[PDB]
């Protein structure tokens, strides 16, 4: 539908959560942004089905920091109240797979990994309660899930 | 894409954890899935571009039914080591929804609320641990979200 | 009951009119098919009550196009004189509805409607005589009537 | 569903016509209201499917009059203003047949013998012109279906 | 004309057989009364003059099922000592026939029918003797007429 | 109906039976028949009910004159084949009866007086067999009951 709908879809989700759930998530991902990129990327090249679309050096050069960059956006969006700019770059990122036919079950898998890593990550922060950690890790499945199905609406 | 191939990630994303996790999850899930069912379409129901899709009586007599066995199909995989049935399953699930141009983001945003649920009612378990009940969510996000991208092959075509 | 049986039912209840009341009736619903199904789903989809049977996606991809065919085949079967198949084919409609109780006075509401329409339609035709407008939409009622009936010993 | 909402179907279904066309069908029928019931009552009792449920006692004691008081009811809702206390009676017939499981589809098809003899009669009216015997056939087949659909809510 | 009074008619009547009568008639009637109702209705729908007042449907949802109970009655009574229900009985169903004008002497046909298969059904019972059938025969025949009696009390007005 | 129609109901009902059944009733009946007529009276003058339209008077200078020739043209139908005339009588029977408002319900019981005692008289013939004796009976509770139905034509 339209970004302005969108936006609203994203900051209602981002609610039913408060903001100590969004900075932990925020931090987690910050400190460790590049371990992500790679953990991703080595997850995607090890697939011959995934690195039939990726190479060794196109991660290195390129990817490989587009992919921090959208951590940063996606755990910012509700911090910064940047509802609007955070969908409009998830509708331009998931028009960039679409149009070279980056299969949606690769996305989806790709997704699946960051929630996994950033949840083991928070489960090690020993700086959060077990109560915040676990509302924390449904944020970060919400959060993420919430930028994938923005980029996935390239598909349809 | 053979089943006995997509089998091996199957197992594979499960094996990262203890059969501790695939029956917490399990028995959490069996134990609400009605529940769950419910959850899961009343969040369809009330989004207009789902809605669409969807009439009260096709979920009541039919998809209420239906998203329960889903879900006992994807939590009984690992510990029935019936990876390459459930593969079948899910490949022929997604291909229903795409045949008809379900959205794939819509199944996304399915997939997402029945996580979440589930992972809210395994917050409130008391007889898991902490620390069971985080891997246990894990595993939960992991094994729904590799039956969701089985789904979602038949989307490639 | 028999295929054959009910046929004759459907000779007979025809038979009571000439062949110019089939042609015309005929005519007019060909002309108007998808407008009379408009009509029939926008009356069945703004009444909440029918509107639990009914998605819009089953109404825009199935059954706005299979009205239009039960519509044509109702009314070729005198002129074809194809009575047996299209008394079969009414009563597997029927069975289609009872099997998810579909309420039958929802059934003969539609009826109804399919019946007011054609007959508002047969009083616009400049090119029929007022004495074979009333002939025709006699016929029009009877025949869909008759039609309903087949779809409803479904129900019995 | 009660009587009150009902109503509301009944009076917004006639509200299509004006009041000429209820008094010209009320006319005709309370003139012909006899001949009806008898021309009904003969097609049901040659039916040895229908005539399972009829006994000649019960349609010359009880149902040959019956049936008169029925059409009565029928047109004079909308000219007496009476539509809550119409649909009433209709439930309540619906259900005697219902009880006993007349088969909806012989309901059906008296309805459908009762529009059409009454639209027969409408056409020898010399006191009407075309343009309002159209539109009272019109108006008839719809208040005496919208009756059916009534009697029919007791089969769901 | 008050049910005492017609008690007392019932019980001599009755008082005329020994209850070995009593007994033997209620149970050829009491194991038949399924097929005894269904010899009565095809008499009455063979007949056009009888047929007027009934229905296929009528038979099979009620009267069959009305005959049955009637039968039970009018047999139950001498042993069950239950004279004033079973006359009150017989004239409340006397009242429902008059009250539709059926006329009395297809009633009566009706119980020369019911007397004449019961009265088969003692004839080749074996466990009776010759002397306690006849005996019993002329009970059936004497019970069933003042049953009778009793219903078309009502035809008198 | 018709005494023709009527007259084949007796000989239908007859015809069930032998001959020989005709024979054995037909000849106890002739040689107990002042004995019958006596019983039979004497249970009705006994009843205040019957007695308010008999007198001893009555009985002994009429009735049991009448009743044993009712006796002997019931019990001589069948042999002689004489169904008409019987029925014709029989009507005419009934016809006295209802003019003077005799009630039924006593007719009803006169009637079983009559098959009662007769039966009893069969059961001492000695010169019947078992068989023979309970197929006679039969027939006189048949017989006598057609009569009757007969004679109560009149009150309908
Ligand atoms: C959650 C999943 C994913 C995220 C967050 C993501 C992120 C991104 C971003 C931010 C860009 C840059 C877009 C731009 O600069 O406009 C990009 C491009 C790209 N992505 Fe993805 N991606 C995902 C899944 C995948 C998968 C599964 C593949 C499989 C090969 C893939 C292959 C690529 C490629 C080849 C490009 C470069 C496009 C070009 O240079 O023309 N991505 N991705
Ligand atoms: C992860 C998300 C979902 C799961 C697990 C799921 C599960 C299922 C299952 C098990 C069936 C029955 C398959 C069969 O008939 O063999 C089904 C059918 C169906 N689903 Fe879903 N579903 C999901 C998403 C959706 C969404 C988002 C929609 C609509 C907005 C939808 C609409 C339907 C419809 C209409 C059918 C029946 C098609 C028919 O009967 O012809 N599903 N789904
Ligand atoms: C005049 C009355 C009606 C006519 C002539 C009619 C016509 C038809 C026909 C021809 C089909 C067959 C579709 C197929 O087999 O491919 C169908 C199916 C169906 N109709 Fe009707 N219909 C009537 C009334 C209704 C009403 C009142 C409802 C609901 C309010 C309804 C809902 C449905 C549904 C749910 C299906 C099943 C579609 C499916 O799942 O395949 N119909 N109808
Ligand atoms: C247009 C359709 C029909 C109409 C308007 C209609 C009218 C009526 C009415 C008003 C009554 C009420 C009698 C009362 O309550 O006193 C009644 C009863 C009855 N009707 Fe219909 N009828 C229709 C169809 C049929 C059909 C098709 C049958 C059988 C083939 C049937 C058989 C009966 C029976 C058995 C009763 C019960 C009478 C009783 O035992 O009291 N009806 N009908
Ligand atoms: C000895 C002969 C008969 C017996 C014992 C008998 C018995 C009964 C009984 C027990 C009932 C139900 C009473 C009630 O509803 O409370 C009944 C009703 C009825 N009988 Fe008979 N019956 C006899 C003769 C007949 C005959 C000869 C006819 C028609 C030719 C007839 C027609 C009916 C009808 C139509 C009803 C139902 C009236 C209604 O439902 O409104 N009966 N009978
Ligand atoms: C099976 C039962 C009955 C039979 C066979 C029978 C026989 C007859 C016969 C043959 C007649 C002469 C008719 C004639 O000459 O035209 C007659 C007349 C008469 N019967 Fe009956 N009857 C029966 C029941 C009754 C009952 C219950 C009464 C109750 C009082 C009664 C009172 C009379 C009377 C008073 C007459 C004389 C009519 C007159 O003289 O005007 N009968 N009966
Ligand atoms: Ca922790
Ligand atoms: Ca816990
Ligand atoms: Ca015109
Ligand atoms: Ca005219
Ligand atoms: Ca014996
Ligand atoms: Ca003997």
């Amino acid at each position: 539908p339209s970004p302005e709908i969108l936006a609203l879809r994203w900051k209602d989700t981002c609610a039913h959560y408060s903001p100590h759930e969004w900075v932990a998530a925020r931090n987690v991902v910050t400190a460790n942004k590049a371990a992500l990129a790679d953990y991703f990327y080595e997850c995607m090249l090890a697939d011959p089905n995934a690195a039939f679309f990726l190479s060794d050096q196109l991660v290195k050069t390129k990817l490989h920091a587009s992919m921090q960059d959208w951590l940063e956006s996606v755990y910012a969006a509700a911090p910064t109240e940047e509802y609007e700019r955070t969908v409009a770059f998830q509708r331009k990122v998931g028009e960039v797979h679409a149009r070279i036919d980056i299969p949606v079950h690769l996305v989806t898998r790709g997704a699946c990994a960051l929630i996994r890593r950033i949840c083991e990550l928070l489960d090690r922060d020993a700086s959060l309660s077990a109560a915040q950690a676990a509302a924390t890790c449904r944020y970060v499945a919400d959060v993420t899930m919430t930028a994938v199905e923005m980029m996935c609406h390239a598909y349809s």
